[PDB]
């Protein structure tokens, strides 16, 4: 049993979904993945009965970065020339604290998904009664937590949208934004996955679980 697909505008000042491979400095992906996607499903609504699948990833906004964190050139050269390692040392531990990220700004995409029933389904579950709970909550903007732009730092907005239905010349066409995180082993919740996501006129189609993922 599944659903029929839900569609949801999610959007914010600035995003993060973090690129996995450089573990030392945050660089977000130009794109908003697919588990990120998933994951605010489920702050909406999520139950062991359900298992959000995202179909669709439709970019609204172009993609721009801005380097942003949350003691500089002469500081050093005057705590170096005083001899101080304690300041030195302070500066060191100062600048990991504002944990220089490149971040995605002013982004929007709208999510295209459904969920499945689960093995974990009771008599009292199905499609009906698990979408409309979703429904009745993304209309009202309301959740089981907050949803995320990939880092809880970063809040998501959203409004459900209609059943049905690409003019930014910075989107259209097909354009190749190489691979990246699909999402993560639903079995261990851990091991991740990757695709090579392919934009069409904004319009990026997420692969299923069993395929050319990784």
């Amino acid at each position: 049993h599944m659903s029929y697909g839900v569609r949801l505008h999610v959007w914010g000042e600035r995003a993060l979904f973090t690129r996995p491979e450089m573990k030392v400095e945050r660089v977000s992906y130009d794109i908003i993945t697919p588990s990120a996607a998933r994951g605010i499903l489920e702050a909406i609504h999520w139950k062991p009965a359900i298992r959000w699948v995202v179909d669709s990833i439709q970019v609204l906004k172009p993609i721009c970065f801005e380097s942003i964190r949350r003691l500089s050139a002469a500081s050093i050269s005057k705590a170096i020339k005083a001899g101080r390692t304690d300041e030195l040392v302070k500066y060191v531990e100062e600048d990991r604290q504002q944990r220089a990220a490149t971040v995605l700004r002013e982004v929007g995409y709208i999510i295209a998904a459904h969920f499945e029933m689960t093995d974990k389904a009771g008599p009292d579950d199905n499609v009906g009664k698990h979408l409309d709970i979703f429904n009745r909550r993304a209309r009202r903007g309301q959740c089981f937590q907050a949803p995320c732009l990939g880092t809880r730092e970063f809040p998501a907005s959203f409004a459900l949208l209609g059943d049905d239905d690409a003019s930014d010349p910075a989107l259209s066409g097909e354009r190749d934004l190489g691979w990246m995180l699909h999402d993560i082993d639903f079995a261990d919740g851990m091991t991740p996955r990757f695709f090579r996501a392919r934009m069409v006129d904004g319009l990026v189609a997420v692969p299923p679980p069993q395929d050319g993922g990784v």
